[PDB]
């Protein structure tokens, strides 16, 4: 994700939605939280069960030191687990949905 | 869309995101309001030219009575035109993306 974003906000209090020029992204706040733990813990059992359960409401600043971290992570698209931490849109198929150039 | 659904916010001064517990749809803002001017004085120019445009900020309550109307329209999906009022995403692509069930 390009360093120029807006952050928009959570969605059924488990993704986390932001943007840049490009793509919209569904941050997933357990996996993402996940992968941070685990980049520095190195511990696949221990980064799980500290991190952050969907479910859970994050405040504004929580929710942007996470973004901040997703962009710096050596992995910000998989999970220790290999799940994807986040589901991508384009933004051309929302605008080219309704007629619009993008 | 659902009668219970969760309004999102505005995205690029463009599109209002609204869900229901299907779907997340991206309403473009002046499709939208041209198909209200357009039911109300059925004159395809006039209801066009009258209505906001892409670009434009608009408030909460705004953006509330437009999500309103949209669910009452006799036409909710494409504008006098032709062109898709909205796109949307079935939340599951999302949730099975990251590996959740939906
Ligand atoms: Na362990
Ligand atoms: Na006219």
């Amino acid at each position: 994700m390009k360093p120029t974003y807006e952050i928009l906000g959570q969605m059924d209090e488990t993704f986390i939605l932001v943007k840049d020029s490009e793509y919209l992204y569904f941050v997933d706040q357990h996996l993402l939280e996940e992968r941070i733990n685990y980049e520095k813990l190195k511990d696949e059992n221990l980064a799980c069960r500290i991190s952050v359960k969907a479910g859970q409401k994050l405040s504004e600043e929580k929710i942007r030191e996470l973004i901040k971290t997703w962009r710096n992570l050596e992995n910000p698209h998989v999970c220790p687990h290999g799940t994807p931490i986040y589901y991508k849109i384009p933004l051309r198929e929302i605008y080219e949905k309704v007629g619009r150039n993008y």
